[PDB]
């Protein structure tokens, strides 16, 4: 009856903060775990200095974590000893910082950026510990065993179900425990990192690992709703998700956190509950691996501002490799391509706003555009909104009849993306209409 | 201006009773006067072969098969002779230019070998047509046909070509009929060279550019467009006049007729292009222009049968850069051209496009290099359904005018949204035919 709790930047953020999630542990008393990243700033703030930066930049990144800790540590009744862990960690952090400025590698950069996890972990518990709260601090390293794939190790899971058996398992039955989450260490000892979703994926690995009967992953919304309240009131909350469907929920991992994560916990049958932070009494959501009678529309989603890029040449007809080639151009101005649709000698895209760089105004630049021009006549629409239909059956093998089409008579649509998945139909509408659309499509299908 | 380009493909000039089936066509038209033809059927294959480099053994039963297809044709004329020592001349050049190959090669040389094969095909028409008491002269487009140093893929230099057209060609052309090569060239050097697939139909349409042809006949293996395949819906009609951006995304013409690519010369400087059957004259043809009157909301609908699905899931794919980048990459490697594509938030489906692909496209080495990053599921057997018209998108969408002509079906894939004269989707095959027959129906019976 193991319950694992993560915690994401913000609910570690500052002294405050903390205390807040403290609340939600102390909350349930069959959490037994809590998995934490970094305060919120600092992992950005080292990964800086993981890459070098002469003595001026390079303090100026350094003080502004410095300043991060401390404001927690002068909130402690009793700053003293602990301040010295952390004085000691700082330092630590100052030498490598001027070492990758001689230095660098994935391998550092690493060791470096797991200290952002360290010191929240540490003065995490003494939150707990200043509240006659028995917790103690632990190192997921000593089970988190991965390959040496630095910035993106590969989890071993039986090594970490072994090990968490033999050191973390032990401690939790000694009471509360508080541990990292998006750090490793490799077989031969370096520290290593899970890359992008690290602590959402650790809370999912640890809980995996130790047979817990659920796992709580506190963001910054209450969890999904049929459809955005904002646009329709009458939004009820969806209490029981299957893993397929929110996967392809695009407000899901766009908001919420990435699918991706949570798989350990999904393919070992362990309920995954995401609730807000800022406010544990509205409830959450359950990510199953599978619900009792699933809905042919489970939930419509509205991701609004969509730019569509529409690619036309003659020359892709018959040829091979056009768009291995504009995808490869798209790839290296650092653009992530959505949605995709195509006509004998033209193809139409969407540009994916969350994983593409926000350096800048516009994410199509006349550099591209001349790159993309040089094999094609390039035309782009700004403005567009995405409506989305998760569901389930929502296409077979041998089709779907208008049960599930006639849903979308009613509107103008500009774009449609079917027969892909069998949980998602997404289609475009212009903004203006996008609204009136979404309600219309929720009042007949939900209200 | 009242000058007409015609061009014959590889099947209309392969042996002697073909090319004067062809001239009795170029005759038909007193308009005619310059007439662009391809190299007899197979013959630019045998030739592309020996460019390779072939050991002496198979380089000779290559060699020898071209030269069996041109004396076929020699042999049945009434006066050889005029031009027997050409070809043989021309063959003798072939043959050293294939040893020189087995030595050195590269697409320069490639070219200039594969050109042979318009060459001689020119010369015999020309021979054919005098063989009947009709004036015509013989021409090397390469005089007019500037392109530059691309070999294998030359770009025509239209200034250049209308320019060394009217120094050259204009005043040829004057004195009566003119019998061209089409899909070869020359750059500034001197250097042959060649304009890739289609070639010939790229030819006949940038000489028409060139001399403000009124228009251009291209003779193929079909009657023409037809609102729908004719062995499906006997109803069928012929489309008189299609529009070049419809024609476009007809997925028939491109497979069937040829490729659009090479028509935009014509089409550019608004020359009509006459799409019809050699092996049929009298069924008529179609019109493809720049653009047409009333274009109606659907022109025609296309099949195309035996359609394999790619599926490809991953929850990796979700706000990841390049993975689509990859995918086609490995695709591309594995000699395989994408048609149809469709996405969801974390998986990708898309369909292989088998006329720009090619015992089985699908190899259990590609799924294994693809299978190292998804999940890839397998479909075949899906029938290809596509309804080619006008306005069927627009900026503020479209409603169900367009929508509900699907409506009565079980639909597997949609793509629209890309083109506003296509939209397409995926039936299976059992499906396939009432699909079609219904949509017709009340689209156009
Ligand atoms: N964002 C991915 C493609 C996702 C396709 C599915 N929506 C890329 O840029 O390669
Ligand atoms: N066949 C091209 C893409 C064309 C897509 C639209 N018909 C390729 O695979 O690169
Ligand atoms: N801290 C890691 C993992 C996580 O936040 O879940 C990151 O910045 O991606």
């Amino acid at each position: 009856e193991i319950v694992v709790s993560k915690f994401g930047g913000t609910s570690v953020a500052d002294f405050d903060a903390m205390n807040r999630s403290a609340d939600i542990v102390l909350s349930d008393a069959n959490v037994r775990l809590v998995v934490l990243s970094a305060s919120a700033g600092i992992t950005n703030l080292l990964v800086a200095l993981a890459e070098g930066l002469e003595p001026g930049e390079r303090f100026e990144k350094l003080d502004a974590i410095r300043n991060i800790q401390f404001a927690i540590l002068e909130r402690l009744r009793y700053p003293n000893v602990i301040r010295e862990e952390i004085e000691r960690l700082l330092e630590n952090i100052t030498v490598l910082a001027e070492a990758a400025a001689l230095a660098t590698s994935p391998a550092l950069t690493d060791e470096l950026v797991s200290h952002g996890e360290l010191m929240s972990t540490l003065l995490f518990v003494e939150i707990l510990r200043e509240r006659d709260v028995q917790a103690q601090w632990f190192d997921v390293r000593k089970v988190m065993r991965t390959n040496d794939r630095f910035g993106r190790a590969e989890p071993d899971i039986a090594a970490l179900a072994e090990l968490a058996a033999l050191q973390l398992l032990p401690r939790l039955n000694e009471g509360l425990v508080i541990t990292q989450g998006f750090i490793g260490s490799e077989n031969k000892g370096r520290t290593t990192t899970l890359g992008r979703g690290g602590s959402d994926y650790t809370a999912a690995l640890l809980a995996e690992a130790l047979h817990a009967s659920r796992v709580d992953i506190w963001t910054d919304v209450p969890g999904i709703y049929t459809t955005d309240p904002r646009v329709v009131s009458a939004a009820k909350r969806i209490d029981e998700i299957a893993f397929a469907e929110a996967a392809e929920m695009a407000t899901f991992g766009a908001k919420v956190l990435h699918p991706a994560t949570l798989l350990p916990a999904v393919r070992s049958d362990i309920p995954v509950f995401v609730g807000s932070s800022k406010d544990p009494r509205a409830g959450g959501t359950l990510v199953c691996n599978k619900t009792e009678n699933p809905p042919l529309f489970r939930a419509l989603a509205l991701r609004r501002n969509q730019t569509l890029l529409t690619l036309h040449s003659l020359n892709m007809l018959h040829s091979r490799g056009f768009l291995a080639e504009v995808f490869g151009i798209l790839a290296r101005h650092n653009i992530s391509v959505d949605l995709i649709t195509t006509s004998e000698v033209s193809v139409a895209l969407t540009l994916d706003t969350t994983g593409s760089t926000s350096t800048g105004d516009t994410l199509l630049t006349q550099s591209l555009l001349m790159e993309l021009s040089a094999l094609c006549r390039v035309e782009v629409e700004e403005g567009l909104a995405l409506v989305a239909l998760i569901g389930n059956d929502l296409s077979k093998a041998c089709g779907v009849g208008k049960e599930v089409f006639g849903v979308l008579e009613p509107f103008n649509i500009r774009m449609i993306c079917y027969g892909a998945s069998s949980h998602n139909l997404c289609f475009l509408v212009p903004g203006e209409d996008a609204e009136q659309v979404v309600q219309k499509l929720h009042s007949n299908l939900f209200e």
